[PDB]
């Protein structure tokens, strides 16, 4: 869901790219307009968004489709940021790896009470590359999935 204000702003930007007024823009214009609004998807993310929202695959998208993608890109951008912030919290020394000690130092300060063996298990399962710690990627793997 978008607020009244965001929809009006998005409509103004969309109309700027819809010079002919036929109510649609090309998928190329889509990326350009999204970037002007502060959304920076990778080629892959953009294309998957397109194929997923634009079921006809004909190279043009309309205003409501555009709103739906701006909504999705905003949700995704907020999640990612929420996760990064969450990461910086666990990773106390900011060296890019969450150690067992740091996971503990957090469950404690949080209020959660867990036996060290259990603190170690969260790490063990999150730890994918087997270095005994959780890097950023292994972290987002636990958060998203
Ligand atoms: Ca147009
Ligand atoms: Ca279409
Ligand atoms: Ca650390
Ligand atoms: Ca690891």
């Amino acid at each position: 869901q978008l607020t009244e204000e965001q929809i009006a702003e998005f409509k103004e930007a969309f109309s700027l790219f819809d010079k002919d007024g036929d109510g649609t823009i090309t998928t190329k214009e889509l990326g350009t307009v999204m970037r002007s609004l502060g959304c920076n998807p990778t080629e892959a993310e953009l294309q998957d968004m397109i194929n997923e929202v634009d079921a006809d695959g004909n190279g043009t998208i309309n205003f409501p489709e555009f709103l739906t993608m701006m909504a999705r890109c905003m949700k995704d951008t907020d999640s990612e940021e929420e996760i990064r912030e969450a990461f910086r919290v666990f990773d106390k020394d900011g060296n890019g790896y969450i150690s067992a000690a740091e996971l503990r130092h957090v469950m404690t300060n949080l209020g959660e009470k867990l036996t060290d063996e259990e603190v170690d298990e969260m790490i063990r399962e999150a730890d994918i590359d087997g270095d005994g710690q959780v890097n950023y990627e292994e972290f987002v793997q636990m958060m998203t999935a």
